[PDB]
């Protein structure tokens, strides 16, 4: 039996799913992990990987993070509100970024996608980190289609916190960029009602959420700085088996506080 997973469990029953997570203390060591292995549905979580890929590309690239681009309207997608808002202005490289990490923005992920040689190359690019897990097969916004039992567009809990590590506290990136990925992490705007819920108010926080909505199916993961003390990396995914099945981003805050608590 396993003591640990209990109050998990007990909190997916109550949900009607499956909640899958994995907690790491860099300073010990110690982890959290429940159904951590199993494949959830990315949904808009894979922006945050996605800037993280441009960014690395940036490292050999002189400018290109300061490159304007000037879409048109036909770049546009349901839920691009900072693509809209300079659409007749045009935005660099690194505010399209900032706008798919920090606003879920799906006309700039798009834009993004296509620069790395779209879902192939980003997921290419999680490969080049050690990332065997992580695969995203789609765009926006079919990838969110959450299918039970379906892989595409899919990672764990695992591999996603072990992902997160590498590129803001390892050396998967230069540190400019590990630094300017963090900084786009912390002025996410999507997520004060997941991770950001469980963590004690003057901790900081950077952090990416994703949902899909069908199929119960959201998630968010994060690192968390408490204050003097080694950062924690964590990853909190949802599903359900129905598609109608509501998504709660309290079950993501509550399962979070449970991996706070949880950790040695
Ligand atoms: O960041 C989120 O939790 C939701 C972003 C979003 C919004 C509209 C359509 C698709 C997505 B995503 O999860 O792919």
């Amino acid at each position: 039996t396993n003591l640990v997973a209990e109050p998990f469990a007990k909190l997916e029953q109550d949900f009607g799913g499956s909640i899958g997570v994995y907690a790491m203390d860099t300073g010990s060591g110690a982890t959290v992990s429940y159904r951590a292995e199993e494949r959830f549905p990315l949904c808009s979580s894979f922006k945050g990987f996605l800037a993280a890929a441009v960014l690395a590309r940036s490292q050999q690239q002189a400018g290109l993070l300061d490159t304007p681009i000037r879409y048109g309207k036909n770049a546009l997608v349901p839920w691009s509100p900072i693509s809209e808002k300079y659409l007749t202005t045009g935005m660099t490289v690194a505010e399209l970024s900032a706008a798919a990490v920090q606003y879920s923005d799906n006309a700039a992920a798009n834009l993004l996608l296509k620069e790395l040689g779209g879902p192939a190359g980003l997921t290419a690019f999680m490969r080049s980190i050690g990332d065997t897990t992580f695969r995203l097969d789609r765009w926006e916004l079919e990838l969110n289609s959450a299918i039970p039992g379906d892989a595409r567009d899919t990672s764990s809990p695992r591999a996603v916190t072990e992902s997160l590590q590498k590129l803001t506290l390892g050396s998967a990136l230069a540190a400019p960029q590990r630094q300017q990925f963090v900084d786009w992490l912390k002025g996410n705007t999507t997520g004060n009602h997941r991770i950001r819920a469980a963590v004690p108010a003057d901790w900081a926080v950077g952090d990416k959420t994703g949902t899909c909505g069908v199929y119960g199916t959201a998630n968010d993961y994060a690192v968390v700085w408490p204050t003097g003390r080694a950062p924690i990396v964590l990853a909190v995914y949802t599903r359900a088996p129905n598609k109608d099945d509501k998504h709660s981003e309290a079950v993501i805050a509550a399962a979070a506080r449970l991996a706070l608590e949880g950790l040695g």
